[PDB]
């Protein structure tokens, strides 16, 4: 993920493109911030193109709509060409990467939050490696900085600190009485006490701080180009949304004619589905019945900005509908203040053994563009979807969708996971965000989708854990 520079402007940009690139090199980079440019070379000249996402998916104009970066860059060099990666050698979104930090704090985080294999990199005009090895000890390693390279006092001279890291990572630097500085995992320094979450937020929250972690989990997005096949299958073009949003293989919810544009979540499991198509409503009904799903959660209206972000796939209020071989009947519909609550009959037609109630939650308050400005109404929703689900004995996954089912989808899901684990372990407890975002990301193709929704799922952990 080389290709993303976090920290440059347009004009830097078109200077880079102009005297370290050819015809064909690209960059990304972010913009209105919020927005992203990919910055283009193509006969001697340079073209910004905006990418959009307002927390929905990463929208290319003048291309198609994206679950990722990663992806959308992915599909380009697959398919103005994206020819040659333009690298960066900046290492401030690197999970090793601390910069401003001294030897005794470094030392302190390693001893505390580290174990044998930990690593981080710190800051004259020099750097430092500093590295636990045991079952213990810390060594530093200096890392001098000239001409623009890196280098460990001998060897070879690195453009960047990456290109070190990498190379020590898989030929470890040993010591002359036999210690070998395995670099084995970045220190893990966003792993928190729940109960000190109001401290890490105010951190943060200073000089923003919220922009560091989640570009740094964002570097992370190459590691899940996982296989997409059955969605990018002639026979299934039509059952996505959107052409580009498509399922992984390998967790996608298999119907036993198979396919839906949905994906099984590990964490009480969740499915994380698309919102309806018209030619979708009855491959929907078929998954809830097979995954013995009795609480829905839908975080989008049916029409969003003059656009239908979901069909209508359960009956008007009282009415009794067919969607294929399964049968819905809305029983009752009951309107709270940021949602609609509608209790709905389940049967597949000529059994009437296999009847169900499946309990619809419809989050009806969302904005059209970003999160909500406080998180009390989407907690209290949570609050009774989570109860619901716990009184239903051996109720199979809860089904959460939006439009493409990976922002606000992913957003309430992690927020979901997060308040769960201070359920069960209490408030004396571990929590660590990107850990839970990247591991529900490697399930479904971008599972949270900005920094607004980063910092809106912060937001609402510090809320819960305040009214506890
Ligand atoms: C100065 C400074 C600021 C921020 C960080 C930092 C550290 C980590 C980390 O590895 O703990 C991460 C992560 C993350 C965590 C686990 C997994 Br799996 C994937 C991504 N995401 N963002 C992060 N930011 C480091 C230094």
């Amino acid at each position: 993920r080389r290709w993303f520079h976090p920290n440059i402007t347009g004009v830097e940009a078109e200077n880079l493109l102009l005297t370290r690139g050819v015809d064909g090199s690209f960059l990304a980079r972010p913009s209105n911030p919020g927005d992203f440019t990919l910055s283009v070379r193509r006969n001697g000249a340079v073209t910004h193109i905006k990418i959009q996402n307002t927390g929905d998916y990463y929208d290319l104009y003048g291309g198609e709509k994206f679950a990722t970066l990663a992806e959308l860059v992915q599909y380009y060099m697959e398919h103005i060409e994206l020819k040659y990666p333009l690298n960066c050698a900046d290492p401030t979104s690197e999970r090793w990467f601390h910069g401003h930090l001294s030897g005794k704090e470094a030392e302190k985080l390693l001893t505390e939050k580290g174990k044998h294999g930990s690593f981080l990199v710190r800051e004259p005009g020099d750097f430092v490696l500093s590295v636990r090895t045991g079952d213990s000890k810390v060594t530093h390693v200096m890392i001098r900085c000239q001409e623009l390279k890196y280098d460990v006092g001998g060897g070879e001279r690195f453009d960047s600190l990456t290109d070190l890291v990498e190379h020590y990572k898989k030929n470890p630097m040993v010591e002359t009485l036999g210690t070998v500085l395995q670099l084995k995992q970045p220190l893990n320094t966003t792993r928190i006490n729940a109960a000190e979450i109001e401290s890490r937020v105010r951190e943060l929250s200073k000089l923003q701080g919220f922009w560091e972690e989640f570009e740094t989990l964002q570097q992370q997005e190459c590691k899940l180009l996982y296989s997409r096949k059955e969605g990018q299958r002639q026979e299934n073009k039509n059952k996505n949304r959107y052409k580009n949003i498509l399922p992984f293989d390998h967790t996608r919810v298999v119907l036993h004619s198979d396919y839906i544009n949905a994906n099984i979540i590990m964490p009480k499991s969740y499915i994380a589905t698309q919102g309806c198509l018209q030619n979708t409503v009855n491959d929907f009904w078929r998954m809830v019945f097979q995954e013995n799903s009795r609480v829905i959660v839908m975080t989008t209206k049916e029409v969003e900005r003059g656009k239908s972000k979901c069909v209508k796939y359960w009956p008007d209020e009282y009415a009794l509908k067919e969607y294929g071989v399964m049968r819905v009947r809305n029983v009752k519909e009951s309107a709270a203040h940021d949602y609609t609550l509608r209790e709905l009959k389940l049967s597949k037609v000529g059994q009437g053994n296999t009847e169900r109630t499946v309990w619809q939650y419809h989050f009806r308050t969302w904005p059209d563009h970003g999160v909500p400005s406080d998180p009390g109404g989407v907690l209290d929703f949570l609050e009774e979807v989570h109860h619901k689900q716990e009184s239903i004995m051996d109720a199979g996954p809860v089904v959460v969708h939006c439009s493409a089912g990976i922002g606000r989808t992913g957003t309430f899901i992690v927020i979901d996971i997060l308040i769960d684990i201070i359920r069960e372990k209490g408030v004396d407890c571990d929590i660590d965000v990107p850990k839970t975002i990247q591991m529900v990301r490697s399930q479904r193709s971008g599972m949270v989708q900005t920094e607004a929704q980063y910092r809106f799922i912060y937001m609402a952990v510090q809320h819960y854990i305040e009214t506890l």
